[PDB]
């Protein structure tokens, strides 16, 4: 395809602002309609997700609007999605070799533990993602995957409004048939505010709850809470220096110790970039994913960048998320003026280990922005106890959140967002073909099972991050507890089998493995027993040694129960194929290489030679990728096999589950 520039020209010619060329681009119009099927309240991930999914499950069938209060897509914390994103972005028409071109290369969930008393002292858990010929993870920069979700989404029958509120004070939400009246203006400010005429509204609003709160109040869970403060800096070429050894800039890394952890994510930042042009760069390679433009013969993101007139770099996402029954010193003025700053450089001098770490990076000011530099939010973790009613569903952090550990926002939390989508066509069908009463009955019974599903998510998610907080104050219940028993339980088993039609049944069993009765049952102990242990002690040597014992005697049978074929030594460092810890372990896969020109890390296979960041073509090493222990050339053809396309929806086949196999 030839590139186009319509975008950047159409702005230039029409002298039009952000949100104007954004909504240019809509199938309706540049202006609100009249009246819509599905009113998604939010332009976030998860309201774009909800548009998407509802538009590829059942096409032509709802016309549905989002309402976006920023004028462009806006900054957002939340940057390492997983398997799942990966393959749902492939069941809508974008792979890997397109999504590369946009996003950072994601291979492997990697933690190291830092001993608190013994300063130096670590260990890790090390894992790897898969490779090339199989599927990719994503380091997402989230103005930049709200702009590809949107363009898709516009050149899917959805409109997308940027620089337009939905006004809760004045917007009327009831059952019915299409009774709903969304107030949509420009802001307060705005004395000329438009009403969309609907039948249902999604709550896609995040964390600000916009319209659910009106229907219950915010919900805590007990105990300690989290904070994070974070910022951004440079992305070193040359990793050598970081003081853990086998360290890969392109896992999410996890750095973790008694107090929390710190998430380290490598990923390309397009700031900078004018948005008419980023919609001609993201629309050209929407035309390369439909024509199937081999990865080499695609231009590389810096290539991109020259094409559309762009910004490009490498950044490192770094951040704190730690309990807030920390206590700090009454002055922090010698670590910096702003309190996100203070904390964040107080807890790096705290360990020997994160100030030789952080030594690496320099601080990038203002990203995304004036006041930019250092982000705080205290008190992560909430529920919604209400997140469906008359006229009206709640998807995403709306519904609730946890932490950003192990990155259930964007993955666990798509489950609402696709199985809202999929509910959507017969809720809105309801309420076009029956009375008002009967209708307002029949899509609450429909509801029911999503509200009970979302009533035990958060709270299941919340015991998942305790469990892992607590074992990681001691540097072997960390790896040999926590990651091996959200690895084994929440690995997803048959994803090669997930289509369009069974995602959102699939994504609602997953739940990171944190509903499996052995992992409650491991994650019961160890929380029963290190929560009576206060934060600024040590945990005693015996109460380790019995937890650990405990969890490898539930986990042998749970293991041996599993009928998951998997070379689990191949795709955690550390583990034998029966998950049994072995000391001195460094064999593993190996999927990606580090691109000696630029410094991003690319997925090998045979058919990329070529970096796909700056186009710096290497010399062999892309068949190389290694299996440890080997496999046979047939058997490597059968894995890849597996994984090329997604099968067909079978109504009369039964959904293979994710989590492990339960005993007899
Ligand atoms: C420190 C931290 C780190 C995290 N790390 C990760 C991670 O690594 N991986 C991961 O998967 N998740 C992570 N998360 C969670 C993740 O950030 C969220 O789950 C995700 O961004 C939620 O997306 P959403 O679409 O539900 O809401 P958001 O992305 O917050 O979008 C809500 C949207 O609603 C809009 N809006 C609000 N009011 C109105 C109105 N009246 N009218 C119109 N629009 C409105 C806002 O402008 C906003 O765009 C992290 C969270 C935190 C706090
Ligand atoms: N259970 C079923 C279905 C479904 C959808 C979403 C959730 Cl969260 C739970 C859930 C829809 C099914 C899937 N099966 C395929 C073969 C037979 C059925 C039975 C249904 C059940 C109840 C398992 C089917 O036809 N639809
Ligand atoms: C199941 C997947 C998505 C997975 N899910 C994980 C979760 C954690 Cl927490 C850690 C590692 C993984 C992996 C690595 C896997 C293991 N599979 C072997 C055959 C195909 C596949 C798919 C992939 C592979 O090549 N790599
Ligand atoms: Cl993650
Ligand atoms: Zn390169």
């Amino acid at each position: 395809p030839t590139p186009k520039y319509t975008f950047t020209e159409r702005a230039a010619a029409g002298n039009l602002s952000d949100a104007e060329i954004l909504n240019s681009n809509n199938p309706t119009g540049s202006e609100l309609p009249d009246e819509s099927d599905v009113v998604v309240g939010g332009a976030g991930i998860h309201g774009l997700i909800y548009a998407l999914h509802a538009s590829k499950y059942k096409p032509n069938n709802l016309k549905i609007s989002v309402i976006e209060k920023n004028t462009r897509p806006g900054y957002k914390i939340g940057e390492s999605t997983l398997p799942i994103f990966y393959t749902w972005c492939k069941l809508h028409g974008i792979s890997a070799a397109y999504l590369l071109r946009l996003f950072g290369l994601k291979d492997g969930l990697c933690f190291y533990f830092l001993d608190r008393e013994n300063q130096g002292q670590y260990t890790d858990f090390c894992s790897v993602g898969a490779p090339g010929l199989v599927l990719a993870s994503l380091q997402i920069e989230r103005p930049m995957s709200e702009l590809l979700f949107t363009i898709l989404a516009q050149r899917n029958g959805v409109n997308v409004y940027h620089g337009r509120e939905v006004d809760f004070k004045s917007t009327v939400v009831q059952g019915g048939g299409q009774g709903n009246k969304i107030a949509v203006s420009r802001g307060k400010y705005d004395s000329t505010p438009k009403t969309i005429d609907s039948a249902l509204f999604v709550d896609a609003t995040g964390r600000f709850r916009q319209f659910c709160s009106k229907k219950a109040p915010r919900h805590r869970f007990d105990g300690w809470n989290c904070n994070a403060f974070w910022g951004y800096f440079t992305a070193p070429k040359d990793e050598s220096k970081i003081p853990f050894d086998l360290y890969e800039g392109d896992a999410t890394n996890h750095l973790c110790f008694p107090e929390g952890w710190v998430w380290v994510i490598r990923l390309p930042s397009w700031e900078g970039s004018p948005i008419a042009n980023l919609m001609d760069m993201v629309t050209y390679i929407l035309e390369c994913a439909d024509a199937g433009v081999p990865g080499d013969e695609l231009p590389s993101s810096e290539e991109l960048a020259r094409m559309f007139g762009l910004k490009f770099q490498w950044v490192t996402s770094i951040g704190f998320a730690v309990r807030n029954d920390v206590k700090y010193p009454e002055d922090l003025s010698a670590y910096g003026t702003r309190e996100a700053e203070q904390k964040f450089n107080y807890f790096v001098q705290k360990y020997e280990l994160l100030q030789q770490f952080m030594s690496n990076f320099e601080l990038i000011e203002n990203l995304y922005g004036p006041g930019t530099t250092w982000f705080i939010r205290k008190t992560l973790a909430y529920q919604s106890p209400v997140v469906s009613g008359p006229g009206w569903l709640a998807i995403g952090d709306a519904c609730g959140f946890t932490n950003p550990l192990y990155s259930p926002g964007i993955n666990v939390g798509m489950s609402t967002s696709t199985w809202a989508a999929q509910l959507s066509h017969p809720i809105v069908e309801i309420g076009k073909s029956a009375p008002a009463d009967a209708a307002e009955s029949s899509i609450r019974k429909l509801l029911v099972p999503y509200d009970d599903y979302c009533k035990s998510l958060v709270p299941a998610l919340e015991q998942m991050n305790r469990f892992n907080y607590v074992c990681y104050r001691d540097t072997r219940l960390g790896p040999q507890v926590a990651c091996l028993w959200q690895f084994f339980a929440g690995i997803e088993r048959y994803l090669s089998d997930v289509n369009i039609e069974t995602f959102a049944h699939y994504a609602i069993k997953w739940v990171w493995g944190a509903m499996v009765p052995e992992y409650q049952q491991v994650a019961q102990k160890c929380i029963e027993h290190i929560e009576t242990v206060p934060l600024d002690e040590r945990l005693p040597d015996a109460m380790v040694d019995e937890l650990l014992a405990f969890s490898n005697r539930i986990k042998s049978a749970a293991v041996a129960a599993d009928d998951f074929s998997l070379r689990w030594d191949a795709i955690l460092r550390s583990f034998d194929r029966s998950l049994n810890f072995v000391e001195g372990k460094t064999s593993r896969d190996i999927y990606t290489r580090q691109c000696s020109g630029c410094g991003a890390w690319l997925q090998l296979r045979p058919d990329w030679k070529k970096c796909h960041s700056c186009g710096l073509l290497g010399t062999e090493p892309q068949t190389a990728v290694t299996f440890d222990p080997p496999l046979t050339a047939e058997e490597e053809a059968l894995l890849y096999a597996a994984w090329n396309t997604a099968p067909k929806y079978d109504p009369s086949k039964e959904l293979k589950l994710p989590t492990p196999t339960r005993p007899a």
